């Protein structure tokens, strides 16, 4: 689906609106195409802890 399921998957909402704000969309396009941390810094991904949830949730996205 759209981004929203998969950041509430690895349970952190107010990500989406954050992807979107970064034109960010598709997350298994991201999750096969963009792997970093500064991309989530990019997105605003502050907490580490949120940003390595969100390296894993796009690792969790099938390559």
């Amino acid at each position: 689906q759209t981004v929203g399921q998969w950041l509430e998957s690895i349970g952190l909402p107010q990500y989406e609106n954050h992807l979107m704000a970064n034109g960010f969309d598709n997350v298994q396009f991201m999750g096969s195409n963009v792997m970093e941390d500064q991309d989530l810094l990019e997105i605003g991904i502050l907490n580490s802890g949120h940003r390595q949830r969100i390296l894993q949730a796009i690792q969790l996205l099938p390559k």
